[PDB]
């Protein structure tokens, strides 16, 4: 077993991850899927990171972090990230359907993001909601958010979008595609099951396609400020992309360390912005 | 086993077969391969699973079994056929480059096939040879009997292709894929590795590709007599095809069983056709 971890290796030696993805994507179309919400295999309660200031236990909206595709992620994701947000808001991490391997994969996005959302109404009560997402995880979030708003009548407060790349500002992921593929393997804490790359194939190819609804909630846009390989000048600019936010933040890092090392400043930025 | 195993599983289910075996051709991509023949892997050495008369050693053809593409087989595949030559002719069996991952992949279906092309020439001496090979098989076959001619400057004596379908008359094996899928599962000694599932599939993509070379060795073609699923003779005719055979043999059984219970009678017509082409 592991044959896709090792021909996932493979393709990023020889600079062919974009198309190794797509295999994956195809693979993973004959995995089990679960095409009912309801029908979802595994327990989607997101966990409490940070706990928010017990005194104002009024309305005050709770942050919930939407994890990302990244076969090497988990509910490790938003450790660093949560820790400052303790004592300034709640901050709920909820699990990405197909991971965590017998797991179910979604049939189409539309079905994991209704698991998703009920599980997050559940656990939010009457409390606000603001998803944050990081990279897969931010474009999610907004799709995540849209679902809310159109068949759970519960549009969230806000999303908060980290270094997200849209459909339409592609260049600088197939550009940089080699070290987004060294990436992952770096920074995993075990070798990644081919059952989670299938499900990380799967969700990329769910992002490629048809997605018209666009949220009503105001987004966040946190950026990185350093660039994750060497850019030519002349393509544009590399930065991440978000149309229309309501606000944009930049904080140090590359789209992995803005995270990784910077998750302070990033934390820092979307407090700020919620008081606004 | 294997992910891609579990996969494929799925696939033969849910009847995509043609489908996954795609997804395996594009996957394969990825497997460290070998470019040159002389960088080819493992030992491409024949095994001689059948020995012919003493009596006659020099002008007598001796048999190459061509090791098909089938994910489950190996050198199983012609131990019952074999059986039916013992004290008729030599029958060499030569593996098919890229199976037990580890085992390299071959660029490219020709430098397979050198390397083929080496471990017979090589095995067969100054003996003539004919080559044989069923399904998949004998489409390789005929593939390594064209290399042989233009690259080898050594056409093989003759062709014995058993229940070939080869591009424009495949319609009849692509409806029966199912069954395929449950044969290749139904005949596992052991599961089959996503190692050699991925072989499989990259040969399957290659043996779809165009080749025009037709060599100019005498063939046998050796059809199937029952159909192995349903096909309702409004479709046209659903057997094996092959153009112009020199010579043409109805043997008992399917696809599969003409290979199995019914191996004698596919050797009784290759013996019967190498005297007359002899």
């Amino acid at each position: 077993a592991g044959m896709f971890r090792a021909l996932f290796r493979q393709a990023v030696e020889d600079d062919r991850y974009g198309e190794f993805l797509d295999v994956l994507a195809e693979a993973s179309a004959f995995r089990p899927q679960f095409a009912s919400p309801e029908a979802c295999s595994e327990r989607l309660d997101p966990v409490l990171l940070a706990g928010g200031p017990t005194d104002r236990a009024e309305g005050r909206a709770v942050l919930v972090g939407c994890t990302g595709t990244a076969a090497n992620g988990g509910p490790h994701e938003f450790l660093r990230l949560s820790t400052s947000f303790q004592e300034e808001r709640d901050f709920l991490a909820v699990p990405l359907p197909g991971y965590g391997g017998t797991a179910l994969l979604p049939a189409d996005l539309d079905t994991a993001l209704d698991a998703q959302a009920r599980a997050i109404l559940r656990a939010a009560g009457d409390a606000p909601v603001v998803l944050l997402g990081h990279s897969g995880g931010a474009l999610l979030a907004h799709e995540l958010a849209f679902r809310l708003e159109r068949a759970h009548g519960a549009p969230p407060a806000g999303i908060v979008l980290v270094d997200p790349y849209p459909p339409g500002h592609q260049e600088p992921i197939e550009v940089w595609s080699r070290q987004l593929g060294e990436g992952l393997f770096a920074g995993e804490l075990e070798p990644m099951s081919d059952a989670r790359l299938l499900a990380m194939g799967r969700y990329a190819r769910f992002l490629a396609g048809p997605r018209p609804g666009r949220s009503s909630a105001p987004v966040l846009l946190v950026r990185a400020s350093e660039p994750l390989g060497d850019w030519q000048e002349e393509r544009g600019d590399w930065r991440a992309h978000w149309d229309l936010p309501h606000t944009v933040a930049d904080v140090p890092g590359d789209h992995f360390t803005m995270m990784r090392d910077h998750a302070p400043a990033v934390a820092e930025a979307v407090l700020s912005w919620l008081d606004a």
